[PDB]
């Protein structure tokens, strides 16, 4: 099942790329002089799912949360119900990413994929269970809860495609997720965990050695396979993770694009991209992410973000305030006149 | 008149903007997580037009167009008429500021500051004369009309402030005219013309020494003075250059935000803050341009681009590019619910 989904993304349409080139090229302007705004207009024309042209239908940034038992090793100074709390806040409409969406006329969908707490009415429900392991000690799940996840959150995102869903966005929400995301990011990079612990949400100075050792103990302890994707996953990772993971490869599978938020979402895109290489074109970057290890995990998956805000906020905030940007560039090749029909003529 | 105008620039409002960030900091997030965005928000509040919160009315982007005298150096692979087809084509809305603007909600003011063709139906009138001196062998113009376009873009800038306008954006369109604004970088900046000459539109990699040296020709036959703005402008800069530093000293007098374009925007921005330094803090870039010379002139601005595009169109394709991030910053002030309404707690 998950071999048939991996088996099936499509890869780009080479055909429908030069064609958006030339298109681009005869536009009213010095050729080129649009910059990353054509090339993003080419990587669209690429994608099957959006029928040889760069466009954009319905928006969606899907956000996924879970708590984490590494919680308990002191990594985080927010209180765990936050995630709860602010998971209970998105169906409000009043958190960051909520207000970011509406601004690029988004839906947000708030997906619990491991909350220790009751059930929120109004979240989309995929829990696996009420937080994962404490990778400090142990696995982060199963294996086989992992691909159960990814298979899951992958047949939810292609089935907005169903809907008019054209653009996705990816975040998450998780106190002390950014613990294993540089554990993950340290695997995978191999990079040492010190080059890639950050501060999160607001951790003291004086505390980050202590999530520098507990980061380097969960490698030491589980033995993650840096070219298994999802063995790192299971190992070091959490359910939202995982979660994100899934959305990038039902986005590719559906040949559709999939909006990155912050470091979050670039160990996710890391785990995604080693699982499936076929993902990678249906990535677009969208901030630079404050937190101390993006440099690192950007550079491994050769990316080069839009924007630069020092935003470490996560929940796909990022990934809302780019799509104006990804609508820019359908704009351009769509409303912009032609060289040849104002006889302007360049070298 | 001019000395009046320069004389009353409002300072930034110091209570608005200790409100502002305290109502930040009490928003449903992290303290600091949201970054620029923050920063940002607190800007708009010191403005004086902006009554004491951040916000955005209508929206306007203000392209200054001319002709250089310094195109028969042969430092512009353009044909000189592109600036009068282009000019025209603006009036239609099929110019790549047009289509950016029109997505963001901006309508495009198309001024003829120096147009060297007959006058165009539908374009502001301001015309000093058809194209400016050749900068190789004398200067652009006389003082007297460099104050004189300042004066008059100033007034008509703050008049549109009438008119609902409450973000500007400021753009050009003048073949050559990258010439000109490198010579007036070089002369702000004291960095040698090799450093700040770029290729402009798609200028042969073989013919960058010749602009090199008419740039170096223009500065030893003008001597103009680095102390003074006005100055420069009128002897090594353009009708199109004095333009735009008429509307960064319109919207200030005005107490409005101006988001400043590329390359031609930074130079004219230097101008400016020579001229006047209390328009600084209304000034917001909006991208990093491709353009050689670029980072130079924006270290000397102290500024830091929030979008990473390799644009070098001009036009004001930037600047209407980043009108959604300031709308941004304003729904996020005004629409996110507060941690205390949560009970939530973080130290
Ligand atoms: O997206 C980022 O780059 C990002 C960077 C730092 C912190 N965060 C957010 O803060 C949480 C993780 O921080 P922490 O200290 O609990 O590990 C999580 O809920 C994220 O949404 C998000
Ligand atoms: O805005 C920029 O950063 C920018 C950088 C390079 C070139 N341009 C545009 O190209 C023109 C100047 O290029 P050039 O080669 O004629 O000096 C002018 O009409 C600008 O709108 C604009
Ligand atoms: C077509 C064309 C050519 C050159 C420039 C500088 C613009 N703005 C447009
Ligand atoms: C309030 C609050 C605290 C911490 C995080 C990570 C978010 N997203 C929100």
């Amino acid at each position: 099942t998950l071999h048939a989904l991996l088996r099936d993304i499509p890869a780009p349409d080479a055909e429908a790329m030069a064609r958006t080139q030339q298109h681009i090229d005869g536009l009213l302007k010095p050729p080129g002089s649009l910059g990353r705004l054509e090339t993003l207009a080419v990587q669209l024309a690429g994608m099957p799912g959006l029928n040889g042209t760069p466009q954009v239908g319905e928006k969606a940034v899907l956000v996924m949360c879970a708590d984490h038992g590494v919680w308990d090793e002191g990594v985080a100074v927010s209180p765990k119900i936050v995630t709860a709390i602010q998971a209970a806040n998105m169906t409000r409409g009043t958190t960051g990413v909520c207000v970011l969406a509406a601004q690029a006329g988004a839906k947000v969908h708030v997906i619990d994929v491991g909350i220790d707490a009751e059930p929120i009415p109004g979240v989309v429900n995929m829990r696996v269970a009420r937080g994962c392991g404490n990778i400090a000690v142990g696995p982060a799940m199963s294996r086989l809860q992992a691909e159960a996840l990814l298979l899951e959150v992958s047949r939810y995102t292609c089935d907005l495609a169903q809907r008019g869903v054209t653009l996705f966005g990816v975040g998450e929400l998780g106190m002390a997720n950014t613990t294993p995301a540089a554990a993950m990011v340290s695997v995978f990079t191999g990079s040492d965990a010190k080059e890639v612990v950050g501060i999160g949400a607001n951790l003291p100075p004086s505390r980050i050695d202590n999530k520098v050792d507990v980061v380097r103990r969960a490698i030491a302890i589980n033995q993650p396979n840096p070219r298994d994707g999802i063995d790192v996953l299971s190992k070091v990772g959490g359910f939202d993770l995982v979660g994100m993971t899934g959305v990038m490869l039902g986005a590719a599978r559906c040949g559709l694009p999939v909006l990155l938020d912050g470091f979050l979402s670039y160990s996710a895109a890391l785990a995604a991209c080693q699982i499936a290489p076929a993902v990678r074109p249906y990535l677009i970057p969208s901030h630079f992410s404050a937190e101390k290890g993006a440099r690192i995990a950007l550079a491994h998956l050769s990316m080069e973000p839009y924007l630069h805000m020092a935003m470490r906020l996560g929940e796909g905030s990022g990934a809302a305030l780019a799509m104006p940007i990804v609508e820019a560039a359908c704009a351009m090749f769509h409303n912009m006149g032609e060289l040849a029909a104002s006889n302007i003529v360049l070298p």
